[PDB]
């Protein structure tokens, strides 16, 4: 997959909006993931005691982890597909330490798109959604290729 220069422009335009409130976006994306797919919460030893949305929103540590996640994803997207070097440490930890299937990356991709609609209702149209879906699919396909490079079936 290759994005047009126009599609990358759209992705980076949207990402400038996430960067204005990284902690808010990151907290919402993780809660959305955990509510929609509660099996993913069991992968987080630090958070799996949290049982309800209201407990999750009160967790300062969940919020900090949201910042960690979006900061790495942002550095990757700014490379406009030339991201091999940035992917390698991410693929390494998620395949070999956390043991996260690619399917769970599809679930967090759906949570990102849901939260971008919920936080930017007039600012995230069909064209920007299409470009972001393509950039996140590019990311998932390339990280699935790095899993295989490391010897894992994602
Ligand atoms: C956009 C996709 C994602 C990005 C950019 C990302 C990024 C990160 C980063 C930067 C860290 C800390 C350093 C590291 O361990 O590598 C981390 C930790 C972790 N990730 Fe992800 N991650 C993503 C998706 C996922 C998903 C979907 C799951 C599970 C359902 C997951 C499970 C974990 C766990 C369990 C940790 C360790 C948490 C802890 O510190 O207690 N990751 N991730």
């Amino acid at each position: 997959m290759v994005l047009s220069e126009g599609e990358w422009q759209l992705v980076l335009h949207v990402w400038a909006k996430v960067e204005a409130d990284v902690a808010g976006h990151g907290q919402d994306i993780l809660i959305r993931l955990f509510k929609s797919h509660p099996e993913t919460l069991e992968k987080f030893d630090r958070f799996k005691h949290l049982k309800t949305e209201a407990e999750m929103k009160a967790s300062e540590d969940l919020k900090k982890h949201g910042v960690t996640v979006l900061t790495a994803l942002g550095a990757i997207l700014k490379k406009k597909g030339h991201h091999e070097a940035e992917l390698k440490p991410l693929a390494q930890s998620h395949a070999t330490k956390h043991k996260i299937p690619i399917k769970y990356l599809e679930f967090i991709s759906e949570a990102i798109i849901h939260v971008l609609h919920s936080r930017h209702p007039g600012n995230f149209g069909a064209d920007a959604q299409g470009a972001m879906n393509k950039a996140l699919e590019l990311f998932r396909k390339d990280i699935a290729a790095k899993y295989k490079e490391l010897g894992y079936q994602g």
